[PDB]
Parts: structure tokens; C-alpha cells; sequence
């Protein structure tokens, strides 16, 4: 196997974007199904459908893939992904993570990734936000890693480290910003496990993930993190706990998409404000 | 990647079967290498070689794939798979699980899956039957899930739940039926872990599976379960413990296929009677 | 999916080698990035670039793949792989492990595999050698197994056992040879876990591997072991601990390739002597 994208392709996509927008972002944000609403908060907002952009992964009905939205968020030059790609849709990971390298070539230097996730930590609650300290890349252990294939030193090295993936600084500064909001629920912190889905975990699977020391489980994010780190982007991110994964057999309740979307709605505002304010803690470039 | 089968293909296969048999099954049974003998017990039995059926996964020597056998088992209209597909033979999972959706389109509403498995629970014995309460889909965590790819709502939703995979009712009713048989060994119950094989586990691998809370290990079943559940079939199943997986280094004994086939032979009759009787506990349709 | 190599292809490669060298090896050695230097120690040494050999996996720049080197090591007729294939480079496992079956058809009957690995056991130190007692094939659990696909009985059976993978005899005889060297560090022994990489493990991933009972982690070897065992080769091997995997969050240190290559250099001589002497403990054929 090999990544279908040459270095030229990534360059080409970047230059097309450079040519079609006056904006020069520093921060890339990937909005997890939870918070697509964040694009309202940008100013001088400029939108591209993924479908117009050269080399972008395609959805069968082109618009459902989503949009790149350049603008200013709280004084930071941002580019946001509204709509993202998952491996459970059929995308190889070198497609799932193609935007990330586009971003880097655009001059972006930081990545913010957000997502919804099911709560593995018994103490978490629906509505909680959990900062990401670390991850467990289960698909990666098997071979499903976005870097699989020949390495291009122009992006990064053959064997990058992931022990430092999630910026220590941004994580402290984020605990700050949370006192500033004066919230009843404390800001949570922990390990995100990626699994591929798309079906939901069984009781026995949940117990396995708990025992790996994971706190939250989703089906995205980790690959984008690995590619970001590979090419030198600073990374921060968090999860919205939309549900507490079913952990025993007597319970009559089931994990479902409607209630994940619903939970997304409650924490909607909360999340925007949160990310928006965090913007200011991001070091300026140079 | 994408499933090679369109909705039309599944429909087409179903209609061909509808057209070539007067039978209308309610129950689909997948006989695990253990109990192929069960086809003797059907009445008004009608056989199709997989090789004659449109869109069916093919074996290189066509007959070795096996047969669909429609008939009546203890007053229930059944269709049985004699021969099944494993991922270790090279099949993608959308082929492994193609029959299951054919069955649903045939009007089947329940699935019975049986298999042979190695015993992880230290208290299990060769000959034991273990009802399946839950599973751990290791291949699924990595991306190997039969639903990977675009979802067709005509079958089921994007993110189906698996916490309720194994019918609670059928599992109690099955403990009933077992007293009825008056057996010396008790009916076992537990978690089936799927691994892909085809080579057998090492000592260290076994210990890993034990610590995930698995009771039995095989190389099938879970994908068919996931697809069944996805399209609304009630699911029940069990494993025949053919061997106790080697768990320490001093032992001179090895897991082998001959002794798995042999164990299949002992529990042969026992299993037939068992499944045959269980038939009566399956709710009628409507 | 299927293995791209027919039986004829393996035969063809073997006969080409049989025809181009007067040597008839008994022992195949796979030198892990650590000890490529071992080829200096052979006598009557004869080299083939992988690129000249029919059906050999290719590197894009052909020479970077490496060389087969036939010769005599301490009175044993050896063939050595200098350069090996990993799945993180993009190779399917039936390519990664193609040489192993070539070796068997060459009349080889033993395999020695060496590699570098990160230390999971808290008591291990950089420089330590760890004999391989067992392995945990994480990629194998998901479907990534070199035997996936139709089986050819000419090599081995459908479901070979791996509980006896690592020769008990060779492992005792190897503890012998180590007293003989009179070393300050004791000879270590334990379980090698394979993961696919190519990025390095996170803290949380490390803790997961520790809790599976692994002692060392690398990105090779296991597939070659599985294929060797499948066709009847005796197998022995070991790892050079080049680094201690980062296990807590306060540490400022990172796993990197430079320091893995560096560690390779320290244990260079040590390893050669070691393997060279071990040669004598290998039973003669017949
Ligand atoms: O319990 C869960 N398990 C796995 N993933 C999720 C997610 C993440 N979103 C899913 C389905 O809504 C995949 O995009 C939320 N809850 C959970
Ligand atoms: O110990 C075992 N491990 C994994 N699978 C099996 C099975 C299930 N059958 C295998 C080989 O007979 C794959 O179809 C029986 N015993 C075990
Ligand atoms: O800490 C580690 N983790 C995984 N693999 C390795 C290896 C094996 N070599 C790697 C990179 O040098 C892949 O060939 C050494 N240290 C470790």
C-alpha cells in the first residue's frame, strides 16, 4: 500500500487556497459533530465547499462532506473544518488526514481537534468536557496508521514520537480559561481511545476499554493528531461526553445517535465560548 | 473502501431464492464447523449449492463453499448454512456476512449462530457448550467491521448498538431446554472473543484474552452478529468448547485442527437435539 | 484478498539462488537494524542485492532494500538478510515474509531473528539483550497475518500452532553461551509484542502493552516467526533493548531513531560474538 497523495498534490491544494483567499490562518480547528455552530463566531468569514477544493476527499453527494471556513476568531486567524472524515465511512487514513497537511502548508502552526465521545470514566457525566492528555490508538497497533507507507522527510521523520502529542502548555492555560467561565462542573482531563466503529461497543468491549485506562471512546481524531505531530503542529483538543457507555447487563438503555446529537445541542453555546476564549491563550507566531 | 454489494444485489439473490423454493424461513441457522450434521434433522429438506446462487461468495473449488438447506426443524421454517466464510480465508467481511442480509430479505427474523471455540475460562471443559451473552470484536476495533463504508438505511442505521446483541429471552429459555435434556455438565455462559487467525494463539496471547474477560475464542460469528443486529434480526448463539487453550509454558500439548474436529464428533448428536429442541422456544412471527 | 505469490514463484526464486551459489545454508539469520555488522564475520561470503533476485520485495531506490549474504559462520552454513521489510513501509505481510519461505525451499531448517526493541519491563536497561520466549501478535488479532488467504499444504497446515514458536532447547543453550561470555548484565528473557508503527507509542499505549504482559515492543519479526513455524523451521531469536519506553507524563524525554541507532552501535560487537558463538549450539542437520 501507499498514500495516494504526492507531495505535489498537497502543495497544489495549498496554493489553490492561498490563491483564493486573502486570509492566512495560524490556527486550524476541527469541529467534532458536537460543535459545527462555531462558524457563526468567526468574522470576515469565507467559506469553501470541500467539493470545490482540489484533491479533497469526496462524499458521494458532494456537499455532505462539508466546508472549509476561514476567518478571525477572537483575534486569531483561523481555518475551520465543518464536517470531517472517519475511517468507518470507508476512507483510508491518508484521506482522513489529508487536510491536516494542507493546513501546515498553509502556514498553520497549531491544531485544535474536538469530538463527541462516550464516557468510560465512571465519574464523568453527559455534558462534561474532557481535555485530551493522551490517546490509545487501537487501529494504529494493527497497521491502520496515516503515516503507513513511504515517508516524505519534507513533512516529518520516519518514526515520530507521540508521547508529547498534547501540548502541556495549552492544557494548563485551558484549566485557567475554565475558572474564568465560572462553571459548576469541573473541567475533566484524560485519555481518549480511538476505535473504528461504526457500530457501538458492547458491555464487554467497554470493560476492555476501561481496563486499558481510557476515559473516553470515539471514532476519530487520533489520526489527525498523529499527522499534525508528524509535521510539527502544536496540538490541543478535547471531547464532549455525550453519553456514558453502557457498562453492565441489567441496564435496559442503549447508546444511540439521536441522544449524541441531542447532547451536542446542550453543550453547543458552552463549547463555542470555550474555544473562542481559548484562542487568546494560543501563542502568537514568531 | 466500500462494500462490493449494492442493495439491488442482495434483493436479486433473495428473489432468486424466493423463486426457486416454496419454503419461507423465519429462522436462519449458521452451523459452526462442529455441527454440520444438523441438516439430517430437517424435513422437506431442499438444498442449494452456494455455487448456484447469484452473488454468493465463491470458493476456488466451488462445492467446498457449501450449501443452503431450507426445511422444517421441529415445526420451524429454517434455512441453514452448511459451510460458512471466515476472514482468515481472504474474504472481506462484506462477503463473509452477505448471506445474513439475504436471509433478512427472505423474511427471516431470527439468527442462530454456532461455532467451535477454544476455552479461555479455566473452569470450562472439552464438550461444554457455552451460550453467548456478549462478544469482544477485536478486529472491529481496528477497522475490520462488516458495516464499514456507506450505510444503506434500507438495512439499518449508521451507528447501531451492540450492547443488546444476544437476546436475553432466548438465553433464559435456553437454560430451560437444558434441564429438559437432564445433563451432567451444566450449560455454560459467557463472552466470545473474535480473533482473525488462522494460526492459533500463543500462551501470552491467551493470557491477554483471558484478561480482557473473554471466555471463549474463535475466528467467526461476530461479524454475522453485527450485520444481523444492524438489520433487526433477533440473535442467539453458542459455542462448542473443543479444546482448552494452552495457558502455561511447561505444557507439552498444542492446539490442533484434528482434535477440534474430533471434539465436534463427540458433541455432534448432543448439539442437534439441543438446537432442534430450542426451535420451539423461538417466538412465532406476527 | 490473497497472497500475490504462487508456489511456483517461491520455487523459482529458490532455484535461481540454488543456481547462483554453491552454498547450501542450514541457518537463516535476519539481522535487526541493530546488527547488520554480522556479515563481516562470515567466511566465503557471497552477496546478492535483493534487487537482482527474482520476486523479492522491491524498495523504490532498489539498493536500499539490502542484500542476501551466504557464507559460513562458526562452521554453520548461513544465509543472512541485511535489510528487512516492515509493514509500516507499506508492505503486505505476504511480502514481508516472502524470504522465509524462499529459505525453507533452499533447505534451511532453522531461523534466527533479531531486532531492536523498546523496553517495557521496568527492570530492563539500554544494552540489554532479551531472548524471545513468546510474542503477542496484535496486528494478527485484527486480520494482519501473513497466512491470511488460501493455504498451500505444501508449506504447512490451515491452522498452525504458535504456543511452541520459540525453541525451548535453543533458549537453554543460549543461557549457557552467555556465562561463557562472562557478562556483567544478565541475559534477559520475555515476551515481544509486535505493533505496526511507524510512530512511537504514547505513555498510555505503553501502559497498555505493559499490562498485556509484554516485555519488549517492536514493529517486526512476529510475521516471519509465524511463517517459519508454519513451514517447520526451528525458530530462535532475541531483541536488543535500545531504549526504555516513556512511562509517565512528567518525563521530558522522547523515543527517537537517532538514539536507537546509537544503542545499536554500543551492543554491535557484543551481539556478533553472541550470535556467532550460538551457531555452534545449533544441531547439525540429519
Ligand atoms: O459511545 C460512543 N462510542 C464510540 N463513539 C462515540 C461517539 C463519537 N461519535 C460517533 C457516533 O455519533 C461516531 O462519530 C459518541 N459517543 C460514542
Ligand atoms: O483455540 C482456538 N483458538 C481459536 N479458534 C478456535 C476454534 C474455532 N475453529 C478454528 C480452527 O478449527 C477456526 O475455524 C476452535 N478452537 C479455537
Ligand atoms: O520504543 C520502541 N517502540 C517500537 N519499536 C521500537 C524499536 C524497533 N525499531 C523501530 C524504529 O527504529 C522500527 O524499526 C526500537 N525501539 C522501539
Amino acid at each position: 500500500m501507499e498514500n495516494g497523495y504526492t507531495y505535489e498534490d498537497y502543495k497544489n491544494t495549498a496554493e489553490w487556497l492561498l490563491s483564493h483567499t486573502k486570509h492566512r490562518p495560524q490556527v486550524a480547528i476541527i469541529c467534532g459533530s458536537g460543535l459545527g455552530g462555531l462558524t457563526d463566531k468567526l468574522t470576515q468569514a469565507q467559506i469553501f465547499d470541500y467539493s470545490e477544493i482540489p484533491n479533497f476527499p469526496r462524499s458521494t453527494v458532494p456537499g455532505h462532506a462539508g466546508r472549509l471556513v476561514f476567518g478571525f476568531l477572537n483575534g486569531r486567524a483561523c481555518v475551520m473544518m465543518q464536517g470531517r472524515f472517519h475511517m468507518y465511512e470507508g476512507y483510508p487514513l491518508w484521506k482522513v488526514t489529508f487536510p491536516v497537511r494542507v493546513f501546515h502548508l498553509l502556514g498553520v502552526d497549531t491544531l485544535v481537534v474536538t469530538n463527541a465521545a462516550g464516557g468510560l470514566n465512571p465519574k464523568f457525566e453527559v455534558g462534561d468536557i474532557m481535555l485530551i492528555r493522551d490517546h490509545i490508538n487501537l487501529p494504529g497497533f494493527s497497521g491502520q496508521n496515516p503515516l503507513r507507507g513511504p515517508n516524505d522527510e519534507r513533512f516529518g521523520d520516519r518514526f515520530p514520537a507521540m508521547s508529547d502529542a498534547y501540548d502541556r502548555t495549552m492544557r494548563q492555560r485551558a484549566l485557567s480559561t475554565w475558572k474564568q467561565m465560572g462553571e459548576q462542573r469541573e473541567l475533566q482531563e484524560g485519555t481518549y481511545v480511538m476505535v473504528a466503529g461504526p457500530s457501538f461497543e458492547t458491555v464487554a468491549e467497554c470493560r476492555v476499554l476501561q481496563k486499558l485506562g481510557a476515559d473516553a471512546v470515539g471514532m476519530s481524531t487520533v489520526p489527525e493528531v498523529i499527522v499534525a505531530r508528524h509535521c510539527g503542529l502544536r496540538v490541543f483538543g478535547f471531547s464532549l461526553i455525550t453519553n456514558k457507555v453502557i457498562m453492565d447487563y441489567e441496564s435496559l438503555e442503549k447508546a444511540n445517535h439521536e441522544e449524541v446529537l441531542a447532547a451536542g445541542k446542550q453543550a453547543a453555546q458552552k463549547l463555542e465560548q470555550f474555544v473562542s476564549i481559548l484562542m487568546a491563550s494560543i501563542p502568537l507566531p514568531d
